[PDB]
């Protein structure tokens, strides 16, 4: 209705809440890069997007990487893979381009040079979303000699810009 | 207010947001179950749930249980044990059963056959609900020779079906 | 139409108050420890979001002394908070009920100047009560040790509306 505006709206003509406020479900399919002490590589996933109410959830699956830094940046690039409708814009925070330590926790990734993993307690977090790319922090909890990564999945969430 | 659709609600005479799609709080006392690799246990857990906006939280409180493998699922039985009026449909996620990897983090559950435990980080994730079984993947961290598992304190949250 | 919080008027018709859908603040204010007769409190400047009917205190990574096995972490919101934030502001829905909510994984690293050893805890939402919210620190067992490095860590919760 003209007097209403979303996320309000007509639901079986009356006042309610836009189901697609609610629930919107889509997809990433792209590029995550790593960089860190000069240490640099990318890999592509698949992962579910999911935006409910004023937040957007990015559903990373467990990958394999390479040789990682005691800290470090996991960029995601969305200015392409996302799911038409979707845009790019549609993955800014609320906090725009700020620089925060939003959503911070633990993720164990297993580092090895081929043979059984040690799995590292390192610290991740949404720091800053910059011209589509998402960078998340990686850092803390020491390191080892090793020339392969194996990541958790991690489910990356945050307020969504509107 | 017929001219009115949950979660709009009428609000001390005027248009509001329901009181009771805010925050809604209820439990679980039912049983959580582990398959892997041919091991199964299940134990009771005693669980606060709180509803809030269009997500569900499930408060599981430690427990223990028996051997598990590198990877297994960790399923909640939700046909038994919800506190009325909350029904098994209300824990329904808003992807339905679909096939997902939703919200996952890190979990550390103790490993040992009767002594000192030693920690293992492992992964997981909400994975499908089913019939009103929600399962959980838990998997990575490698492992060790154990008999016994000491699981830490752990919150489930997924967004909650609405139609 | 008489409009309640947070449903208000948006550009002259009925939509959702900006201000309920995101709202970011700060606390600078005094964490504090008590385990086993074990205390200490350190500074910190964290940043709080508020996002629908949720909040988020993100708290940054700090240093302390001794823990226990089991512990409590208080954030004190008596003081601090940045105007127009009021103590209040911080009550959870659930009021002063003891919880355990958004329990989750913390490694710790607890040295004596050395080298940390890396402690998996596990850490929720306790009990607020006058303006002061008790966090749960347990599990993961422990060495000798007379410094903590916590990581970067966010507590979310659901927020009383009144
Ligand atoms: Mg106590």
């Amino acid at each position: 209705s003209p007097n209403l505006r979303y996320p309000i709206a007509d639901v079986s003509g009356g006042i309610g809440m836009s189901p697609n406020y609610r629930f919107r479900q889509s997809m990433w399919i792209g590029i995550v890069s790593y960089s860190g002490s000069g240490l640099n590589w990318r890999v592509q996933v698949n992962s579910d997007i999911f935006i409910v109410d004023d937040y957007i959830h990015i559903c990373l699956p467990a990958f394999d990487g390479f040789s990682i830094a005691d800290g470090g940046d996991l960029s995601l690039n969305f200015v392409t893979g996302l799911l038409p409708p979707l845009l790019t814009g549609d993955t800014e925070p609320a906090f725009h381009n700020d620089v925060v330590t939003y959503g911070a926790q633990t993720v164990a990734i297993g580092l090895s040079s081929g043979g059984t993993p040690q799995y590292m307690s390192k610290n991740l977090w949404v720091e800053q979303w910059q011209d589509g790319v998402l960078r998340l922090r990686v850092e803390g909890g020491g390191s080892i000699t090793h020339s392969n990564s194996k990541w958790p999945a991690m489910t990356v969430s945050y307020p969504r810009s509107f």
